[PDB]
């Protein structure tokens, strides 16, 4: 089983480079699972505080599957504005919530295949939902940050072209106890250091170990 060189120390350096650091009240674990899924569906192209503001405005009215289905599209749009792609997210949340009401007893699904079939729910959100809502490690949630950093550090046997290719390559060697945590670490690492353009390699602890920085 192939594994990249120096990956242990590289992850140690990413842990040291992170910046400085609440938990919300849920009426029941079942309602929490729905709100966990909704926050994942709202975060696309959105700063975390804007997503939290939308979640706070939804909770202030009562954030359940039934109350969402009783909220018309225009009202739901004003509530989640200005999250990115808010008009599409209104459609995704209403259609998903109707699926959960009809077929899942108001709960969220408990498998990746069923989650990614929901409107506006991709494999990245599905693996995060499995970990956060059900406590299940089903896979690695690969966004553009994880895909870029894994290829810069050569954490894949060969360079991958798509995020789900990166997921399959990372899961072949990455220990399973790190599958959930690696998403939050690399997302932050890509946001503050390993930038999409002009990465801050001069101030990165991985420069002497990074194949991208060395060539
Ligand atoms: S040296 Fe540059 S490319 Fe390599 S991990 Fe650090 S920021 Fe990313």
């Amino acid at each position: 089983v192939w594994e990249p060189q120096d990956w242990q120390q590289q992850l140690v350096n990413i842990r040291a480079m992170r910046n400085k650091k609440t938990e919300l009240n849920f009426s029941s674990p079942k309602v929490r699972r729905y709100q966990v899924l909704l926050s994942l569906m709202l975060s696309s192209q959105t700063k975390d505080q804007v997503t939290a503001g939308a979640m706070q405005r939804l909770r202030a009215r009562g954030l359940t599957v039934d109350s969402i289905l009783q909220t018309d599209d225009a009202t739901l749009g004003k509530l989640i504005y200005p999250v990115g792609f808010w008009r599409s997210k209104v459609k995704y949340i209403k259609q998903t919530s109707a699926i959960l009401q009809q077929h899942y007893g108001g709960d969220i699904p408990a498998s990746v295949a069923e989650l990614v079939a929901l409107p506006g729910v991709g494999p990245k959100m599905a693996h995060l939902a499995m970990a956060v809502a059900w406590g299940t490690v089903s896979g690695i949630a690969v966004d553009t940050h994880v895909h870029r950093i894994a290829n810069r550090l050569r954490w894949t046997k060969k360079a991958t072209k798509s995020p789900e290719e990166t997921r399959a390559a990372l899961e072949e060697w990455l220990p399973r106890e790190l599958w959930h945590e690696i998403n939050g670490l690399l997302v932050g690492f890509g946001q503050q250091t390993c930038l999409p353009v002009h990465p801050r390699c001069h101030a990165c602890l991985n420069q002497a170990l990074c194949p991208a920085a060395q060539g």
